[PDB]
């Protein structure tokens, strides 16, 4: 560990040349992006074979006995898989390929060609319904499968196929069938759009045609779907529907996906990916220009995964909502009305659903103050996620091979607050699937999300990143053991710890030196921290915190030795950060910094004052000392003041930091002291220490139990966090980096504290999160 570990590091990132491929990376993505963000290129989906089939039934126009789009058929009869199915060769999916494949065999047989086809069709169909022995044999089904299959496996029956519709899998299909028709409300179909015109094609006899009209999307599709667009066409030759299918042929030449469009969440997909491999910083203008657009058709009744879509989806919704506010737009999760009654979300395929209770989980978390809904929905979709983790549907073979159950858990104990940006961006450079395949009426894959160049672009900026820190971690090894600090003994030495506290979050090469000062500055304040609360006197702590006042290197001749090194150091480390403040902000921050620091030592010589007279201060006595004396406060300012490129004003600054006010330095001090009390006050009562923030309340409240003081405490911190979430992402005009590392600083410090039991620290959890984020890179 420390100097000898880091110094052992070679990391072979460090070469420009590294970079400079990440930078042709970079330029290939914006290439790649470029038809889906500005140009007409957007919405980039793989053929269905099933949908194809349903257009290529439509016939001429003309009257002549041949299809509307002989393309269709002839896309047909050339793309069927070695094994007689219709899909995508990549992935098996036993739904998705029955499916596809009685549709196309159906067509064909309408149009009497393809004879070898189809009778490679059926064997496919005929031989893989008699595998299935019982439902879990089934694996993960495409949207309405149960409602459509027995209904073209009844048009096949018509036609005296050779399939074996007898099988008690194809009787439970209907059975399931009538289970989902029950629940409809079938007058309302005509008036309210429902998820079911995705799927018009499956419910023939029960859809009057001459009103469905009235549901239909602006586009002229029945919500997005080539298939149930083209049925009600051959139905009521309405041209807003041929209008529609029109459209798809021409985007696509010769065949139609299941869905389109899907602009507004493939332009979602693409940014929360981006931002998850942590390759965000790369793509400012197309995140923007994505974000613009979804921004655009931001509506007060949510969005559905294409625009026109009459009824918004909640996989969509959610995932925008999180998205747009991460990015600073103005919503409200007022917009989640949308999806309640009398929350419900449980009708649909159960990806979609899961995907949906996933996002909406995500995007409750970042909720502001007063935002009672979001609450609610944390609830919910909590819950409803850990009865997903208990279905048969989740350990589907389809479901496993993508480890569905496995994401669904790492989501539940993950909190967005107490997490380690560059841990998670590294964790999901693991899990991110460039061939990842989706499902909707059919398996498709969207490749704007889901490629190489992201998780190429990904890892090897992973490492970039990584192998610049290691050089710095040297630096700060280096300067440590020169410095004087690991004379106090007294005192453990923790610089990689605190260079990792920052480095973690805030990670941008440009900022090395803000790391640097605030790594030295924590560094002397775990020595000062100790000084105060256990190793000196508090006539020696008198002494210090006089010479504190003075400002007066001649002064210190008074001191006792230790103290006479200690304030000689801290006033280097002051007046270095201090200089280089300057520097960068181009106006005077001598005296403000001296008074930070001040304030913050003359925090501690209070606390030195009751711990000496055995004090046990009231809650708002302790809370109110805590933010000042818990010493983030001027740690934060030692680093956020001296950021590359970013300036801030005295009007600016205050904004962030203001003590007494509920701003970002302050919230974070509050924070960090009651998340600590939560975690470690149980080790801290046992070893006869001071009160914590636990015991004070206790004192205020003689009556009450230690389980109603924690619960107290954690009703402080809950509505703190909400309140720096929402300082973090105010729209204001401070420079959005000294905004970030404020927040993501919190962060760090969150996750050190997570789970508050009482019992203390786990410095071997620490130890991990070092190793993970710092020392160990990516496999390329
Ligand atoms: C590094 C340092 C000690 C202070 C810098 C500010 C920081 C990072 C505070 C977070 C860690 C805490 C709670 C330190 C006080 S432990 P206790 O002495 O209150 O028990
Ligand atoms: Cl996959
Ligand atoms: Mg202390
Ligand atoms: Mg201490
Ligand atoms: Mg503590």
């Amino acid at each position: 560990w420390g100097y000898d570990l880091v110094h052992s590091l070679k990391s072979p990132y460090i070469d420009s040349s590294y970079r400079e491929r990440a930078e042709v990376l970079v330029s290939e993505i914006k290439a790649m992006l470029n038809p889906a963000i500005t140009g007409d290129g957007e919405s980039m989906i793989t053929p269905s074979a099933y949908d194809t089939a349903w257009v290529a039934r439509v016939p001429a126009i003309d009257g002549s006995a041949r299809p509307q789009f002989p393309q269709t058929v002839d896309w047909i009869l050339k793309n069927q898989l070695k094994d007689g199915s219709w899909g995508i060769q990549s992935h098996f999916l036993l739904s998705d390929r029955l499916l596809a494949t009685l549709s196309c065999v159906l067509v064909l047989l309408k149009w009497n060609v393809g004879d070898l086809q189809v009778e490679q069709g059926i064997e496919f169909i005929k031989s893989n319904l008699e595998l299935v022995k019982d439902e879990t044999d089934q694996d993960s089904l495409v949207t309405d499968f149960e409602i459509i299959f027995p209904s073209l496996l009844r048009e096949a029956q018509s036609l005296r196929l050779g399939l074996p519709y007898d099988l008690p899998y194809i009787h439970l299909l209907q059975t399931k069938r009538q289970e989902r028709l029950a629940k409809l409300s079938r007058e309302e179909i005509y008036a309210v759009p429902s998820p079911l015109l995705y799927s018009l094609e499956g419910i023939q006899d029960i859809v009057e045609w001459e009103r469905i009209m009235e549901v239909q999307s602006q586009d002229g599709s029945f919500l997005s779907s080539p298939a149930s667009t083209a049925c009600v066409f051959m139905h009521t030759g309405d041209a807003k529907c041929l209008e529609f299918l029109n459209s798809v042929m021409i985007k696509f030449g010769n065949f139609v996906p299941c869905l389109y469009p899907v602009d507004l969440l493939e332009r979602l997909l693409i940014v929360d990916n981006i931002v998850r491999l942590g390759i965000y910083r790369h793509f400012e203008k197309e995140i923007k220009e994505a974000l613009d657009y979804v921004y655009r058709h931001w509506n007060e009744r949510g969005i559905g995964w294409g625009r026109l879509n009459p009824i918004a989806d909640l996989e969509t919704t959610a995932l925008g909502f999180r998205l747009l506010r991460l990015h600073r737009y103005n919503v409200s999760p007022a917009i989640f009305d949308n999806f309640k009654d009398a929350f419900i979300c449980s009708t649909g395929q159960f990806n979609k659903d899961v995907a949906s209770m996933l996002n909406l989980y995500r995007a409750s978390q970042l909720a502001f103050p007063g935002e009672n809904i979001l609450d609610e929905a944390k609830s919910f979709a909590t819950k409803y996620l850990r009865e997903a983790l208990e279905k048969s549907e989740t350990s589907s073979a389809w479901n496993n091979k993508q480890n569905l159950s496995q994401e669904i858990k790492y989501a539940l104990k993950t909190s967005w607050h107490a997490s380690v940006p560059r841990v998670e961006a590294k964790r999901y450079c693991q899990v991110y699937r460039p061939d990842y395949a989706r499902i909707a009426k059919c398996v498709y894959k969207l490749p704007y999300v889901n490629n190489e160049k992201f998780l190429e672009l990904g890892k090897l900026d992973f490492n970039i990143i990584q192998s610049i820190h290691q050089e710095e971690m040297k630096n700060v090894t280096s300067w440590f053991r020169d410095s004087g600090l690991p004379l106090f003994t007294f005192a453990r030495e923790r610089p990689l710890e605190f260079y990792f506290l920052v480095a973690a979050g805030t990670y941008e090469p440009q900022y090395a030196k803000c790391r640097f000062l605030f790594t030295k500055v924590a560094c002397l304040q775990t020595v000062l921290d100790d000084m105060y609360d256990t190793y000196g006197t508090l006539d020696e702590l008198k002494l210090f915190t006089e010479a504190v006042r003075r400002w007066d290197l001649s002064f210190t001749e008074n001191l006792p030795d230790y103290m006479k090194l200690c304030y000689q150091i801290y006033y280097d480390i002051v007046h270095e950060v201090a200089w280089e403040a300057e520097k960068e902000q181009g106006r005077e921050l001598v005296s403000f910094f001296r008074k930070g620091w001040e304030d913050y030592l003359l925090g501690y010589y209070e606390e030195a004052e009751w711990l000496a007279a055995e004090y046990v201060p009231t809650l708002d006595e302790y809370i109110k000392n805590g933010i000042t004396s818990i010493g983030q406060r001027i740690l934060l300012l030692s680093g956020v003041l001296i950021m590359d490129g970013q300036l801030l004003s005295q009007e600016a600054l205050e904004k962030v930091d203001y003590p007494g006010r509920r701003v970002l330095t302050e919230l974070n001090s509050l924070i960090s002291r009651l998340a600590d009390d939560t975690k470690t006050y149980k080790a801290e009562k046992a070893r006869g220490e001071l009160a914590s923030s636990i015991e004070c309340y206790m004192k205020d409240h003689p009556e009450c139990t230690e389980e109603e003081a924690l619960d107290h405490i954690y009703s402080i911190l809950e509505p703190a966090v909400k309140e720096l979430t929402r300082e973090f992402l105010k729209p204001d005009d401070v420079p959005f980096a000294c905004k970030k590392m404020l927040f993501e600083e919190t962060r760090v410090t969150m996750v050190i504290f997570k789970d508050g039991d009482g019992f203390g620290v786990s410095k071997l959890e620490v130890k991990d999160h070092i190793k993970e984020c710092l020392i160990e890179p990516l496999p390329l």
